[PDB]
C-alpha cells in the first residue's frame, strides 16, 4: 500500500506521500500494476485533473522513513473537490487522516472498499509534522526562516532560523479559521485560543467587495492597493501621533473606518479594499498571536498554514507589527513547509496501524 | 460661562451640559443675552439643526456640581459637523475637551474669539467621567448593569450591577476603533493594547456590503439576518463539534468563510451580510477583551462607547459569549451612559482651570 498522509481542511486537502527511491529487483516484479500506477501519476505530472497541485519546490529528498529511503512529496487540492478525490479512488490502503474533513467525510472514505482510515487530531499531527520536518531539515537547508531587520526595508531581508531547541514555542496556524497553540515539550501542548478573522475571512471579504475569483488574484489586487484610502488612522482623529499612548500617526484605529463617508466609498478602489481586508486580518492576527505570547511567556512566534503561501507581504506585515508592536521582544518565524505539517504528522502516525 | 465639556471622537462630538437650576434673582438679572439663548436654545430643542440630538432619557436631574445644582444634559452630533457648530459658535467660555480632536480641531476652536481651548486625555477622561457618574448614580437607579442568566434565553435580562469598591476593572471603550484599559484605581490606569476592529469597521464594512446609510439601518438589517449564512462554523468543517478542544458545532470556525463560493455569496442576503458583520466584530472584541482580563487578572469587563448604544443584539452577543468563553470567569458589564463619559471628565476638569 502506499505511504499518504492527509490533512483535509475546512478549504484544502493538503497530502503527503513517500514516494520510496530503494525499490529492489524482486520488489518491483511483485507489485501490483495499481500500485505502479498510482506511484507513476503521481511522480509524472505536476497538475492532477483541473484543481490538484503538486508543489515540486518542496519535494524532500532521499529522505529515510520507516527504514526506506526515498522522496516526500506535498500535494494540495480544494476539499470542495474531494469527491472527485475519492470517486477516482474507486476505480481499478491505510489512510492516515486529519483535520476537520477526517471526521466530516469519514463515510465517504469508507466507500472505498477495503481501505482503513485512522483520524488523527488536527493539531497532535501538526506539532508531530513541524517538529519531524525542521529535524530532518529542507534537504540541507533551514525549514525555519525569519525576516531580520524587518523595521527597516532597505535591510529587511529572509534569514535562517534555528529551533534545534525547539521548546518552548508558538504556532500561529492560519487556515480558514486560526488556532493559537502553546508547545511547552515533544508531548505537551495546549491550544491556547483562536480566532475566526483567517484565511476564509480574507478571502470572503476580498470576494464580496472586489468580486475576485481566486486567493491569488486577492493577493495581485492588494498588492496594488493602499489600505489607507479604507482604513481611518490614528493621524485621521488626532491630525498625528497619540504621544500620550505611543501611538504613531500612522497605526489604524478603525480597520474601513474611513468607509463611512459615502464619498469615500465612491472612490476607493477594489485593489484598495483586497489591501485593506489583508492588512485587517493580518494585523488581528498579528495582535493576537501577540496578547497569547505575552500571556504564556513565548517569545518565539511561528507562524502556519496556507493563508500565508505565496503571500509576503502578510509575512513582512507579520514579521514588522510582531517586532513593533511588542517593542522588540517577540520575533515572527515562518516555516518554508507552511501548509503540510498536519498531512505530514497524519503520515507519521503509520506505524501505530 | 457655561459649563460643557467636550469629547470630540474619529466619529461622534459628545458634549455634556450643566444646567443650573439654582438661578437666583439677581443672576437672573446680572446675565448676557447670549448666555440666556444658548441655555434656552439648548433645554427647549432636542434635536439641534439637522444632526445634533439631545438623549434626554439621559439627563441627570438636581445634580450638585461645583457647589451649585442643575441639570447634566448630553448632546451628540457627528464629528462631519464640527464646523456647523464652530460657525454658530462665531455668531452673535472655557472649553475643556478631549478625544482626538481636541488636537486635530485646536485651531478651528480659536476661531471663537476669547475662547480658551484646554485640552485633556482621551482616556483620563474616561475614567473620570465613569467613576463619576457611576458615583452619583443614574437618577437613583444604578448607572450599572449586566445580563443575567446570559447563557439562557428564557431567563437573560438586564440586572443592576454595583460598583461601590470599583477596581481592578478592565474598561472596553468601543469607538471607532477599541481601547483597552486596566483601571487599579482612581489614579492608576493604563491602556493595557486595543484593536482597530471597533465600531467604525462594523459601520463602513456594512455600508460597502449592504449600501445602509445609517448605524441604526445597519442594526435594523442585522437584526433580520442569519449570520450563519455568510460564517463557516464548526460544524461546517468537522460535521458537528470539535470535541477535544472543547469548541461547540456553532461556533464561528471562519468569518465570512462561506462567502468563498460564488454559490453562497449569490444567495446570501444584505441582512445576512449586516449580522455576519455584526458578528464578526463584537465576538473579536468580547475575544480580546477576554485575553486582557485574564493577562491582567482582572473579572469585571465593562463595556461602553457609541457602539453599544441602542444595540441589544450586541450586548447580549457580549454578555453570552464572555460569560461561555470564559466559562463564567468573566462578567460583561455595561453602563446607561455609554458614550459619554469622556466628555462628562473633561467637563470635571474645569476646576483646574
Ligand atoms: N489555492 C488556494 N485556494 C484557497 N485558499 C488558498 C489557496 N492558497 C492559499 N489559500 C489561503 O489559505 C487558506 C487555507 O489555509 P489552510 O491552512 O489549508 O486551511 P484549512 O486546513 O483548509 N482550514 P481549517 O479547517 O481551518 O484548518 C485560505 O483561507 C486562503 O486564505
Ligand atoms: N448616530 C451614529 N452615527 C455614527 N455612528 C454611530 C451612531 N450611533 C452609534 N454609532 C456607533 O458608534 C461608533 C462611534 O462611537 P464613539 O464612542 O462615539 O466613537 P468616537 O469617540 O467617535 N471614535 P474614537 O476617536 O475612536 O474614540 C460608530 O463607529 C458606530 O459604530
Ligand atoms: C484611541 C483610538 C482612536 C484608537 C483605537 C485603536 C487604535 N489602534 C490600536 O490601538 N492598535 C493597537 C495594536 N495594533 C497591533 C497591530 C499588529 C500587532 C502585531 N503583531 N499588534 N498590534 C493594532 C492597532 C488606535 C487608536
Ligand atoms: C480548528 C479550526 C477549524 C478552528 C479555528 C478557529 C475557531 N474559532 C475559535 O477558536 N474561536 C475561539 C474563541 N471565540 C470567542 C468568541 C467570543 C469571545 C468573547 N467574549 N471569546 N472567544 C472565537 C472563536 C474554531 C475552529
Ligand atoms: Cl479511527
Ligand atoms: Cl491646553
Ligand atoms: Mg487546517
Ligand atoms: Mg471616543
Amino acid at each position: 500500500s502506499p505511504w499518504f498522509g492527509m490533512d483535509i481542511g475546512g478549504t484544502l486537502v493538503k497530502l503527503s506521500y513517500f514516494e520510496p527511491i530503494d525499490i529492489t529487483a524482486e520488489e518491483e516484479q511483485e507489485e501490483v500494476e495499481s500500485l505502479k500506477s498510482i506511484r507513476k501519476y503521481l511522480t509524472s505530472n505536476v497538475a492532477y485533473g483541473s484543481t490538484g497541485i503538486r508543489d515540486v519546490h518542496l519535494e524532500l529528498k532521499d529522505l529515510t522513513l520507516f527504514g526506506r529511503r526515498g522522496n516526500l512529496h506535498f500535494i494540495r487540492f480544494p476539499t470542495q473537490d474531494l469527491p472527485t478525490f475519492i470517486q477516482m479512488g474507486r476505480d481499478k490502503t491505510v489512510l492516515c487522516a486529519t483535520g476537520g474533513g477526517a471526521y466530516k467525510f469519514e463515510k465517504d472514505f469508507r466507500t472505498i472498499g477495503n481501505l482503513h482510515l485512522h483520524k488523527l487530531d488536527e493539531l497532535d499531527c501538526l506539532v508531530k509534522g513541524l517538529l519531524y520536518i525542521d529535524s530532518v531539515s529542507f534537504n540541507g537547508q533551514a525549514e525555519c526562516y525569519y525576516f531580520a531587520n524587518a523595521s527597516e526595508p532597505e535591510r529587511c531581508q529572509k534569514m535562517p532560523f534555528n529551533l534545534d531547541d525547539p521548546y518552548p514555542l508558538l504556532v500561529v496556524n492560519i487556515g480558514s479559521g486560526v488556532s493559537i497553540l502553546a508547545v511547552h515539550s515533544k508531548d505537551n501542548y495546549k491550544r491556547v485560543t483562536g480566532t475566526s478573522l483567517g484565511g476564509g475571512t480574507f478571502l470572503g471579504l476580498c470576494s464580496l467587495l472586489t468580486g475576485c475569483e481566486s486567493f491569488e488574484e486577492a493577493l495581485e489586487m492588494a498588492s496594488k492597493g493602499d489600505s489607507t484610502q479604507a482604513d481611518k488612522l490614528v493621524r485621521d482623529i488626532y491630525g498625528g501621533d497619540y504621544e500620550r499612548f505611543g501611538l504613531p500617526g500612522w497605526a489604524v484605529a478603525s480597520s474601513f473606518g474611513n468607509m463611512i463617508y459615502k464619498e469615500k466609498r465612491e472612490s476607493v478602489s477594489k485593489e484598495d479594499l483586497a489591501r485593506a481586508t489583508l492588512v485587517t486580518i493580518t494585523n488581528n492576527i498579528g495582535s493576537v498571536a501577540r496578547m497569547c505570547a505575552v500571556n504564556e511567556k513565548i517569545n518565539r512566534v511561528v507562524f502556519v498554514g496556507n493563508f500565508l503561501r505565496v503571500n509576503t507581504l502578510s509575512m513582512k506585515l507579520l514579521a514588522y507589527a510582531l517586532d513593533y508592536w511588542s517593542k522588540g521582544q517577540l520575533k515572527a518565524l515562518f516555516l518554508e513547509h507552511e501548509g503540510y505539517f498536519g498531512a505530514v504528522g497524519a503520515l507519521l502516525g503509520l506505524p501505530n496501524f
